[PDB]
Order: structure tokens, then C-alpha cells, then sequence
């Protein structure tokens, strides 16, 4: 619920 | 819901 | 429900 | 619930 | 719950 | 060189 | 050189 | 060279 | 050289 | 050099 899993790899 | 998962590899 | 699946490799 | 996970590696 | 996990490496 | 190997599992 | 191998398993 | 390899399985 | 391998298991 | 190994588990 509104989660955010952000990566810049 | 409403989740975001984002990769920038 | 209103997932979001981005990716960029 | 509104989780925020955020990588640059 | 409104928690933040960041990560710059 | 510039390869990319990413694994969803 | 430049390769793209990913997986969605 | 530039190949790319995807799979979704 | 610039290689990239990221997994999510 | 600049080689990224990333493991999420």
C-alpha cells in the first residue's frame, strides 16, 4: 500500500 | 496497491 | 491494483 | 504502508 | 509505516 | 564491457 | 560487450 | 555484441 | 569493466 | 573496474 522500492544501480 | 518498484540498472 | 513494474537495463 | 526504499549505488 | 530506508554507496 | 546480467526470481 | 541477459522467473 | 537474452518465465 | 549483476531473489 | 554486484535476498 503506496510503498515505493527505488534501485539506481 | 499503489506500489511502485523501479530499476534503473 | 494500480502496481507499477518499471525497469530499465 | 507509505515505505519508502531507495538505492544508488 | 512511513518509514524510509536510503542508501547512497 | 558493459554487460548486463539482472535476475526476477 | 554491451550484452543484455535477464531473467523473469 | 549487443545481443540480448530475455526471458520471462 | 562496467558490468552489471543485480539479483532479487 | 566500476564492475556492480547487488543482491537483494
Amino acid at each position: 500500500m503506496y510503498n515505493k522500492f527505488v534501485n539506481f544501480i
